[PDB]
């Protein structure tokens, strides 16, 4: 119970977890352990352990928390030998697997038996397992069929800080939980806390400050912040590899092809260096999420050695995203350079797309980022921005990611985890509640929830992409269409933002290109069309930006639509999704593809006003709007299928497509039930086409 027993516990010649010895190495190491600052109010965390349910944690970067606490609290439960388990979650999966080994090295077990983590597609846990390290993804997937988390005694939400949505509803069903359960201890660690926030959000919760620190960081600024990030970082690493002595470096980048780019610009730069400066070999290692696993723990390999004895100090370069940002100890780096930018998420209501964007980081991100030094040996950060910005410029805390989400998706979560009610679901910063019922019956319309309130198959499987719900549901209701591929191509092309570029002078000409690339039933064919050529002039070896830049497209939107379109397509393979496509040939190649569009889009539809008048009422609510201007459609139908609503002198809707009412009808019946339908001229215009199928139909 007490810190001194169980330090005399862990002094014990044979291992308490295992009946083994303990290899000498489990005494260096802890010897090395008892030295953390963490370490020094041991005790005094105990004793807050003790007394409350739920404990903030605040210890600077490299105090311990991530490895001590859970074994604190692992010997904490020695006398009772609970069958419950103990629960960390890191952010990042590679920051799972490398604490889980060191955790697994320091208890002086093996990796995946007493001590294991757990990501999907991968379980490396077992039955003797009493320690788990996780990302919160995982564990929020475990709660989704325990909803109580009767497998664990203790949870530890680790970097609270980042306010990941997984983080964020995490925290709010602990905290629910926490009332429930009181045989549940819950820990919240980070170095770069709003500590008041946290304790206020948990019911007060007492707050534990470790002031001590393992080694050093010396920070560095730039007098002024530089024109250009990129080339400063790899002036900076040279700059380094050049002047400083042994130790190896770590560089913070936007993108993975910014990366690449910057890692054999920085060898080919090295190269020309040991030709003619003499100066040592570094192995240059990119590091980013879409990497392969065995290619990400290439970064833990040793620094080259000397060219020979007295000569230049050969090192390692690790160029990588924010997921090194945070839980890592890579040994032997010493320098890191921070160009303070990261490709954070934004979200475009109106067009419903999520979409990244380069940034500059928070203080949090600042400071988590120099914290990769001074963990083993002292270390230096060089920041490439002034210090000025850094204390008066830089956000101190990144903002929430649930306010920068398409909550349709969120709320298609929440209740995949059995959340029945969610104005009064308490998160930390919550969305507008009406926000959230009008996602909530607009889930409901969509057939991804029952009347009651709970999931769908089709909504549990449209949660499986990273898709508007909307989007998803036409995706994965499009075979039926006769039309797989092509729905595919367009869900890709709406899964981004708007790839026709219509500059605010000479919008003449861009309206002639898209003109060429029109197609006289909708807007969604000429984005198909769009797709086409591109892969088309793709296919031929011809540059595709001057090709973008001619055409008045854009070239980074279209490749991210086509990446979009691998993932999903492989996404729809995995599940059993069928691709399928009618031939052009046929005579009903288009009509297949604009009622695929009314699978999802059903509730997105405009009639119009009377046959002479431009104006369109809208089967959503009842609002007068215009076709948008850049439309493709030569001759707009009564109705059309509109993908976006705009708001300016007057209210338009663009990207819109021509559509039969009868597939109104058809295709959403649930929605366009005539018997309880709204009262208006829409309803009467259905009544009527409704009349003629009777007549028709009943004729035969
Ligand atoms: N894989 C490792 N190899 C060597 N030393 C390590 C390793 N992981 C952690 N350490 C040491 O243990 C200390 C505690 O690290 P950690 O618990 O991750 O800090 P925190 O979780 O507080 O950020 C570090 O300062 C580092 O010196
Ligand atoms: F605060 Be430590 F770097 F996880
Ligand atoms: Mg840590």
């Amino acid at each position: 119970t007490t810190a001194k027993q169980a330090e005399a516990v862990e002094d014990s010649d044979i291992n308490p977890w295992t009946g083994q010895r303990h290899s000498e190495r489990y005494f260096k190491i802890l010897k090395a352990r008892r030295k953390l600052p963490v370490n020094k109010q041991r005790q005094e965390f105990l004793d807050l352990y003790h007394n409350n349910q739920i404990l903030v944690f605040v210890g600077e970067t490299g105090s311990g928390k991530t490895t001590q606490i859970p074994q604190y609290v692992l010997y904490d439960e020695l006398p009772h030998q609970t069958g419950k388990l103990i629960a960390c979650t890191q952010p990042r999966r590679v920051a799972a697997m490398s604490v889980a080994q060191r955790v697994a090295d320091e208890l002086d077990v093996k990796l995946g038996e007493e001590v294991g983590y757990s990501i999907r597609f991968e379980n490396k846990t077992s039955s003797k397992t009493l320690l788990k390290y996780m990302t919160d993804g995982q564990l929020l997937r475990e709660a989704m069929h325990d909803r109580d988390m009767s497998r664990y005694s203790c949870i530890i939400l680790d970097e609270a800080h980042e306010r990941t949505l997984a983080t964020d509803i995490l925290m709010a069903l602990l905290k629910q939980l926490s009332e429930r359960r009181k045989d549940l201890k819950i820990i919240v660690m980070s170095a770069t806390l709003d500590a008041q926030k946290f304790q206020s959000y948990f019911f007060n919760a007492p707050l534990l400050a470790v002031p001590g620190r393992t080694h050093p960081v010396e920070i560095f600024y730039t007098p002024e912040a530089e024109r250009d990030y990129v080339e400063a970082a790899i002036r900076t690493v040279l700059q380094i590899h050049a002047c400083e002595p042994e130790g190896d470096i770590l560089l913070f980048l936007t993108g993975e092809e910014e990366i690449e780019d910057a890692c054999r610009r920085i060898s080919l730069e090295v190269d020309e260096m040991i030709r003619e400066s003499d100066a040592g070999p570094m192995s240059v290692y990119p590091l980013y999420g879409t990497l392969p696993p065995h290619q990400q723990q290439r970064i833990f390999e040793k620094a080259p050695q000397p060219f020979r004895p007295g000569g230049r100090p050969g090192r390692k370069c690790i160029v990588a995203t924010n997921i090194a940002e945070t839980s890592l100890t890579i040994d032997g780096i010493v320098y890191v350079v921070d160009p303070g930018f990261s490709k954070q998420k934004i979200y475009n209501p109106r067009t419903r797309v999520e979409s990244l964007l380069v940034s500059p980081i928070s203080k949090a991100s600042a400071q988590q980022r120099a914290g990769r030094a001074g963990r083993t040996r002292p270390g230096k950060c060089f920041r490439l921005y002034t210090e000025e910005a850094f204390k008066k410029e830089l956000i101190e805390q990144t903002y929430p990611e649930i306010l920068r989400s398409n909550l349709s998706n969120t709320v298609l979560e929440l209740k995949k985890l059995g959340v029945e009610d969610l104005v009064h679901f308490d998160l930390m910063d919550p969305p507008a509640p009406e926000t959230m019922m009008r996602a909530l019956e607009e889930l409901n319309y969509l057939a991804c929830l029952d009347d009651d309130g709970e999931l769908t198959p089709l909504g549990n499987l449209a949660s499986e992409f990273p898709l508007d719900p909307a989007l998803a549901v036409m995706l994965i209701s499009s075979p039926e269409f006769y039309c797989s591929n092509e729905i595919l191509s367009i869900t890709s092309l709406l899964s981004v933002p708007q790839i026709w570029v219509r500059p605010a002078n000479a919008r003449k000409r861009a309206d002639e290109m898209k003109a060429q690339f029109a197609h006289p039933d909708g807007d969604h064919l000429t984005l198909l069309n769009a797709y086409h050529a591109y892969k088309g002039a793709e296919a031929r070896g011809e540059d595709m930006k001057k090709w973008c830049h001619e055409h008045f497209l854009s070239y980074r939107h279209l490749s991210s639509a086509d990446n979009v379109r691998a993932q999903l397509k492989k996404i729809m393979e995995t599940h059993g999704i069928e691709l399928v496509s009618t031939p052009f040939h046929d005579k009903n190649y288009y009509t297949n593809i604009r009622r695929a569009l009314l699978a999802g889009f059903f509730m997105q539809v405009a009639m119009r006003e009377s046959s002479n008048s431009k104006v369109y009422k809208t089967v959503k609510d009842e609002q007068l709007v215009l076709i948008h201007p850049s439309t493709t459609v030569t001759t707009p139908y009564e109705w059309v299928v509109y993908n976006e609503f705009v708001l300016t002198t007057k209210q338009y809707v663009r990207t819109v497509t021509n559509i039969r009412p009868e597939w109104l009808l058809e295709i959403a019946p649930v929605y366009y039930d005539l018997s309880t339908f709204q009262k208006g001229e829409i309803k009467n215009a259905l009544t009527r086409v409704a009349e003629k199928i009777r007549r028709q139909q009943a004729m035969k």
